[PDB]
């Protein structure tokens, strides 16, 4: 029988907080927006906002806040924020009450936004007492934090545009207020099909969670209301950092002399459960979070539900270009799940916090390409694209490699997305090697794949092939077995080809 895991013992892999650099003082800079009072930051205390009082920017470089005095609506032109306040400061006893409240400041979508799934959740899925608690406690508490937005998020939030290398660090409390607003669909300029300014950003308002008959919707709502119940009953005290990273220069893959690093590979366990303290790869959509606020539940998006603070990145994160990723440090897990997705129960996150009061949970969104024609991914241009995407996700400029955790990852962009698991494993191993990080690879039930990955890594390591030598083998595979292949896949597979090439010298 196959073993459960192979390679380096997982406990010998580096992880946070132990491996981490000494953090300098948290402070704003040209590359770092910090929305809280750093001098008053104290463990277990809700951070205070900086500035003390709301300051507004309504322009193309910052989030358009719903509480802006430039957020106008027909009443003459009147305050949409005052209308939002009046709409939401009402008693809800039936789901149509919530629908009508939300539509008061979204009149243009009165017909276009269906609320069938919300109605069904409220009346059919919840028991009478659960529904009562929803509308007597949770929803009014959600309204309170949402309408406190100008007192909570006092500092303009910059848009993380393409090509920006920039960080935003905000409190979990600030994020809660932002997400309560997203639930009540209050963010202006984020709704229209013909959107101009925000066409290159993901949806943020939660309207599409309320629509349709999908049996998935009630499980999404359960998971989000678990979060909203938690943060309203006990205000979170941590910080979260969102960093856009955009690299212009990449390794010279054909000549790279860096050695392969360590590997732990296993067909049991999960990235979030067993990669604690490690850099956790989110198998992302280029629109980060993908369809999380609307339809379907695909590769990675479950993470955005169980760590819902990740969702707020959609407010300010432009669609990722090929050379870009988003790194999120400090999100908390609020829910556990089974499966077929179903909310199981709440989660009490036990992670330690770093010196900036950020939970030791680092997630990187990197989007694989889709391969609608299988052989496309072996073309050198496409191998390099994926290498560079992974490398951007793994690299930490100016951080010594000894202070970097192992990368916790798995079958990135494979299955129905068209990626070949064995190629993608080797691509991630090479990118990790170039960024000088070890790899913890979860195959999620596939024990033969675990063995095949371990066997290849062992062979390449023992024969002392560096990144460049392995890349050259991938080029040979393309040129000799793929370029002229007239069938969907070649007769000789990649790993067998690599073994024979090296063994024949």
């Amino acid at each position: 029988p196959e073993k459960k895991w192979l390679g380096t013992p997982i406990e010998e892999m580096r992880k946070m907080p132990r491996c981490g650099i000494h953090l300098p003082s948290l402070r704003p800079s040209a590359s770092h927006t910090v929305t809280v009072r750093v001098d008053l930051l104290r463990a277990g205390e809700v951070p205070k906002p900086f500035p003390t009082h709301y300051k507004d920017l309504w322009d193309n470089k910052h989030v358009k806040m719903p509480c802006s005095e430039q957020n106008l609506y027909p009443v003459t032109a009147g305050s949409r924020w005052e209308l939002i306040q009046t709409a939401l400061l009402n008693k809800f006893t039936r789901p149509q009450n919530l629908k009508d409240a939300i539509l008061k400041y979204n009149v243009a979508y009165s017909k276009k936004w269906d609320f069938t799934a919300l109605v069904d959740f409220w009346d059919k899925v919840l028991e009478e007492a659960e529904a009562q608690h929803l509308y007597q406690s949770i929803l009014p508490d959600m309204v309170k934090i949402a309408l406190c937005l100008p007192n909570i998020c006092t500092q303009p939030i910059p848009l993380l545009k393409q090509k920006m290398n920039h960080s935003v660090t905000m409190s979990q409390e600030q994020i809660a207020s932002l997400l309560a607003n997203a639930f009540f669909c209050t963010f202006p300029r984020r709704n229209a099909k013909m959107k101009s300014e925000y066409s290159s950003y993901p949806d943020i308002n939660f309207n599409r969670l309320f629509e349709g008959r999908s049996s998935r919707k009630p499980e999404k709502l359960k998971t989000l209301f678990c979060y909203f119940r938690r943060v309203t009953e006990k205000k979170p005290t941590g910080l979260v950092t969102f960093t856009r990273q955009s690299l212009e220069d990449f390794p010279e893959w054909e000549r790279c002399e860096k050695p392969l690093t360590r590997l732990h590979v296993t067909y049991e366990g999960t990235i979030e459960g067993n990669g604690r303290g490690m850099l956790q790869v989110d198998f992302a959509n280029r629109f980060v979070g993908g369809g999380v606020t609307g339809a379907g539940l695909v590769q990675n998006e479950i993470r955005f539900l169980i760590n819902p603070e990740l969702i707020v990145s959609r407010l300010f994160t432009e669609v990722l270009d090929h050379n870009e990723c988003l790194i999120i440090t400090g999100t908390e897990q609020y829910s556990e799940y089974t499966g077929t997705y179903r909310w199981a129960r709440s989660h009490e996150d036990g992670s330690e916090k770093d010196d900036w009061q950020r939970r030791c949970t680092e997630i990187v969104a990197i989007d694989a390409l889709h391969f609608r024609r299988y052989l496309d991914q072996f073309v050198p241009e496409k191998v390099r694209r994926e290498l560079n995407k992974a490398y951007c996700g793994f690299l930490r400029p100016g951080v010594p490699s000894e202070n970097l955790s192992a990368v916790a990852t798995g079958n990135w962009g494979c299955g129905a997305f068209g990626g070949d698991a064995r190629l993608k494993a080797l691509i991630q191993i090479l990118a990790a090697a170039a960024a000088e990080r070890d790899v913890v690879y979860f195959t999620f039930g596939d024990s033969e794949l675990m063995r095949d990955i371990y066997s290849m890594h062992t062979f390449l390591t023992e024969r002392k092939l560096d990144v460049g030598k392995v890349y050259k083998l991938l080029l040979r595979y393309y040129n000799e077995e793929c370029r002229n292949c007239s069938t969907p896949g070649p007769d000789i597979k990649l790993y067998p080809f690599i073994y024979h090439a090296v063994e024949s010298s």
